[PDB]
């Protein structure tokens, strides 16, 4: 008889998993796994992203448990692990969603040769990306495009992505009774308690299957909305609704299929002619995601910048008060401040938000590097994302991909368009509530008598300015003006 196993690891999720569905196809029993490093604490990782995992794991639970089945969450490591379970469940098959990570690669290779021993079968689907991304770049002659502009022809020329997988059925082969290593109190979902975490997470988005379908027909109830969506012309400050989808989070978990998402975009689009085009457009972020996959999944060191290729090699300085400063929201600039507070309290914040902020402690105010503050990033987004958030970085610091170094985001004017009463600094920075919004942005130009009435004293309540961005942009220009003439 035929035992499979349904590994997960990213694609969290029941819709468009044609691993899960090989897994099932005529099997006698299904154990779907988890694996959990129960001492990765022992290093990092936020409560907010490690719970939306935790959140995610729960939602996959009662998803299994009403198909007549069960998630297992193994402990240990999964080298460790598999070869046990291989003979105690008797499996033939092994099923999960490939990765293209740096980990992952050399993870996965490790599995594959322990289910040869121990003759188990191995497939390995795609399906947490739109395309093969090797096939991709095969098809660009054996390397991966560089700009968006050609990688947006590239796959013009390939065609649509797959379609997403059907759904799977409604009643699914159970894992075999009475197995040791699938008994339920040593394979349940934890808490965030339990596994280490002392203080509760605060970020507003559940982790899930459900939820982020939810979201997903959430974003298009309005189809005009979705047709005419440009994404530099959205609003960074806007918190109640924010201005994007923010399904973020659960496509870097695999909670929604990218496949998915793009063949919805496709069925509005055929409703609405005039609409928008890549790359501003919501299916031209889909493609940003595969670019950055594409690009980084075939580049050596990309998320760093010494032996990078692609990166550009600068002399960034070695300032930890700057960063400290930067990393605790304590620069003295509100709209930074309640952007870093945003970070560290929902896991998310806009994208012209993570410009701001990313261009002030890089090539804009600081001149930290963007490995610094990358690590910052890494901590606290619970959308992280290995290509996506190296890529970015070296985005906004200039050096890859990105080369208008002149064009320098000011931490003052920037959210003054977008919110002039300072709405989004005073629900994140609530020490400056009752601020008027001539200075919100600007509280050190306060006069005193201002500042004592409500109730905020520079230098007391908030930070003075760490730097004056007139003097620290442009010595910031013209040390990275200086590096590109090497270049
Ligand atoms: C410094 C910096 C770091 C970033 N780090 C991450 C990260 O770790 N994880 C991450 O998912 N995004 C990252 N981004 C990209 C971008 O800010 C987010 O994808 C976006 O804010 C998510 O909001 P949304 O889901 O509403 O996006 P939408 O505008 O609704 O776009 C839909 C989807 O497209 C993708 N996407 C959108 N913009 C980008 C982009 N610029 N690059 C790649 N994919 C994109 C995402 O999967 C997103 O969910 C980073 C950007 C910057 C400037
Ligand atoms: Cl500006």
């Amino acid at each position: 008889v035929k035992n499979s196993i349904i590994w997960f690891r990213k694609g969290l999720r029941l819709h468009d998993n044609p691993a899960l569905l090989e897994a099932c196809k005529d099997a006698k029993h299904v154990y779907p796994v988890f694996v959990l490093d129960p001492h990765f604490l022992q290093q990092k990782v936020s409560v907010n992203r490690y719970n939306f995992l935790l959140e995610s794991l729960e939602d996959l639970q009662r998803s299994f448990q009403a198909r007549g089945s069960r998630l297992l969450v193994l402990r240990g490591k999964p080298e460790e692990v598999f070869p046990r379970v291989f003979r105690e469940w008797g499996v033939t098959q092994l099923c999960f969603e490939h990765d293209t990570e740096p980990y992952a690669k050399v993870r996965d290779a490790a599995v594959r040769r322990l289910a040869a021993e121990a003759g188990v079968e191995v497939v390995t689907p795609i399906s947490h990306t739109l395309y093969d991304t090797d096939m991709l770049v095969a098809r660009n002659g054996g390397a991966a495009p560089l700009t968006m502009q050609s990688f947006t022809k590239l796959v013009d020329r390939v065609g649509d992505p797959p379609a997403p997988a059907p759904d799977p059925p409604a009643a699914m082969p159970p894992p075999a009774e009475d197995m040791p290593s699938a008994a339920p109190a040593a394979t349940g979902v934890p808490t965030w308690q339990e596994v280490g975490f002392k203080e509760p997470p605060l970020t507003v988005f559940k982790g899930g299957e459900t939820e982020a379908l939810a979201r997903l027909e959430a974003a298009f109830q309005d189809p005009k909305w979705v047709a005419g969506f440009q994404k530099p012309d959205t609003d960074p400050s806007a918190w109640e609704k924010p201005a994007t989808t923010v399904l973020s989070p659960y496509l870097k978990f695999g909670c929604l299929s990218a496949r998915l998402f793009h063949a919805r975009l496709l069925e509005v689009y055929r409703r609405h002619p005039a609409h928008s085009q890549p790359p501003v457009s919501l299916r031209g972020q889909l493609l940003w995601r595969e670019f950055f996959y594409t690009v980084g999944s075939t580049t050596p060191n990309f998320h760093r910048m010494a032996g990078n290729p692609v990166c550009k090699q600068i002399d960034w300085d070695d300032n930890p008060e700057f960063l400290a400063a930067w990393r605790e929201a304590r620069t003295g600039f509100p709209w930074i401040d309640a952007i870093m507070t945003q970070l560290v309290t929902w896991g998310w914040m806009h994208h012209l938000a993570r410009h701001s902020v990313a261009c002030f402690l890089t090539r804009g105010d600081l001149y930290v590097s963007w490995e610094r503050g990358m690590e910052v990033f890494e901590e606290h987004l619970i959308d992280q994302d290995h290509y996506l958030n190296a890529a970015n970085w070296m985005w906004l610091s200039a050096s890859a991909f990105f080369s208008q170094y002149f064009r320098v985001y000011s931490p003052v004017v920037f959210g003054k368009k977008y919110d002039p009463e300072g709405r989004f600094i005073r629900k994140f920075l609530p020490v400056l509530k009752d601020m008027p919004a001539k200075y919100i942005y600007e509280p050190w130009t306060a006069p005193l008598e201002v500042q004592r009435k409500a109730g905020c004293v520079v230098g007391r309540d908030y930070p003075a300015p760490i730097v004056d961005h007139a003097v620290a942009s442009k010595a910031c220009i013209a040390r990275m003006a200086a590096a590109y003439r090497r270049s």
